[PDB]
């Protein structure tokens, strides 16, 4: 499957694509404002994620640091990124279907639209000003709005036992972005697409 990753933000982001134990395609790239990066993701990939990283420095070997979404200091991510990260999540070719979502379970850094470019399903978006409205206790100094599990490390926020309810903090994310996951047991906002669909991920879609 093809994913076209587009930075419509006025600022540079460093896109990342991983399935947690391996890079997808090259794993990461700088995207200046307006730039597009097309990657190929192998059919059957389960548990892939795409995210943006902000305020990065990398040396000529591809090592450095980002203030949001850092994946172990690498430009080309093999692992998932440090919160806060708005996440585009997908599993492809699962018994003939693709499944996609946006998640705020690991916080929010950059607004995002995640849409198919082929027929048969709808896209999802989270584009509200979550960082500007972020509760004081969740604000990340490096930028972004952390989830409550990252900040407080309780079984209720992290859903450690598989039982948890919505919280004041999850409701904050859900009010601003109803079509993204706000906690682990949120009513699913997953979209089912035909197997082998193609997609576009757009950062700052309303910019």
């Amino acid at each position: 499957a093809t994913f076209e990753i587009v930075n419509r933000c006025s600022y540079t982001v460093w896109a990342a694509a991983s399935k947690g134990d391996a890079a997808l395609d090259a794993g990461g790239r700088q995207l200046n404002s307006g730039e597009s990066w097309t990657i190929n993701v192998e059919p059957g990939t389960k548990g892939g994620k795409i995210w943006a990283r902000t305020d990065c420095y990398f040396d000529d070997s591809g090592s450095g640091i980002c203030k949001t979404g850092d994946c172990g200091g690498l430009l080309r991510c093999k692992r998932f990124g440090r919160p806060p990260t708005t996440l585009a999540e997908f599993s492809l070719n699962q018994y003939g279907k693709d499944y996609i979502d946006i998640s705020n379970i690991k916080g929010f850094n950059v607004p995002m639209d995640f849409s198919p470019t082929t027929r048969g399903c709808r896209g999802v978006r989270c584009a509200a000003d979550i960082v500007g409205q972020c509760p004081a206790k969740l604000k990340a100094p490096g930028g972004g709005c952390n989830d409550a599990c990252t900040v407080f490390q309780t079984s209720e926020y992290c859903c450690t036992t598989g039982k948890c309810g919505p919280t004041e903090y999850s409701r904050f994310f859900k009010r601003l972005c109803p079509d993204a996951f706000s906690y682990v047991l949120d009513k699913p906002t997953t979209v089912t697409c035909p197997g082998s669909s193609n997609y576009r991920v757009t950062f700052c879609p309303t910019a």
